[PDB]
């Protein structure tokens, strides 16, 4: 069940599709980035069409929608990374086994400006920086802490019934951490400069 | 997609089903265990019916079967663990982030044994305060594998010039495999829990 806005892949399962500037889709993604990164220069935006990652993600979304007995389990977040990690993320998504103050998971920012820090979106030998726009199954979350390897339980009376993710601040989150494969789908890759 | 042999779970997502000795399902697992663990005695064998783990596992299996083309991608292996880990494994499966360092490390992942004797070591299936030891029988997507290395946090590439095209798992010895390491969630489905004693 590949999404309607994807483009044909000639019977293949993985493609990076460069977006046409000025079209509805490109405009939407660029605006999410310029809300906090208007001082940067966008070189291109690519749609990630990874059928396998999408299928595993959508299975997890359907399960989380059942478990939590509502939708509203998904957020669009940012992830800055180095050039050498981009091929892996495009093909395999996010891997917690690759500062982790809120737990040993994959970190996602609410604001592109956070992911735009050189510590995350490391400029490559050519000055290029890389940031993903990511569908993240944040679900029901709680405050994180150092050394978590999974989210805490929602009630220590049932230690296996877990929060879906953790954050820095439940009332006004700025970051989320997820601790499982296929809780995050890398949807767009922004290539940009300072 | 739930298997038709499973008990009806009345819209519940999870159940453990105690098997009966003399059924082929029980006997095949007891024989697989006793081939290398005849000095131990089985208390019970439970079928793990975990709808969400099954769904995610079967998605990964279909993907590996597509990608590899006509490989036997799935092996039935053993995993010994401590009693404190059993509720988590039953509900959530095998988390590499929780895995112990193996005495012979072929990577930083979850380990699965070919022989029940390996998993039956107290270092894995730690006896609980009542002398009960716990071993899972696990469907593992071993796929295409190579000899592992202690530094791995994912399987190595098949080709160093294409670093994202990975082996599916690693092993101690490709000609005589006795352990497999997997590095991804939902690559192993806990199918049976064997409770056993000396
Ligand atoms: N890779 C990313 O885009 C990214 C990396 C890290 C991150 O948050 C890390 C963090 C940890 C503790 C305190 C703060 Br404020 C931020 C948020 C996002």
């Amino acid at each position: 069940n590949l999404p309607e806005h994807w483009t044909d892949m000639n019977h293949q399962l993985f493609c990076m599709v460069q977006l046409e500037p000025g079209q509805s889709e490109y405009n939407t993604i660029k605006d999410k980035f310029t809300r906090t990164c208007s001082s940067y220069a966008i070189e291109k935006i690519e749609r990630i069409q990874n059928a396998f990652l999408w299928q595993s993600y959508q299975v997890k979304k359907r399960q989380m929608d059942i478990k939590n007995d509502h939708k509203n389990n998904e957020r669009l977040l940012f992830h800055g990374t180095d050039a050498d990690s981009v091929p892996y993320v495009n093909q395999h998504g996010f891997n917690r086994s690759c500062a982790v103050s809120y737990g040993k998971g994959t970190y996602f920012a609410v604001d592109a400006s956070y992911s735009a820090k050189d510590t995350y979106s490391k400029p490559d030998s050519n000055g290029r920086k890389h940031m993903y726009v990511v569908r993240v199954l944040t679900g029901v979350f709680t405050k994180g802490r150092a050394g978590l390897v999974t989210p805490p339980p929602k009630n220590p009376h049932n230690p296996t019934d877990l929060f879906d993710s953790v954050t820095n601040n439940t009332r006004s989150p700025k970051l989320f951490v997820v601790f499982f494969d296929n809780q995050a789908y890398p949807e767009y890759l922004i290539t940009f400069t300072a």
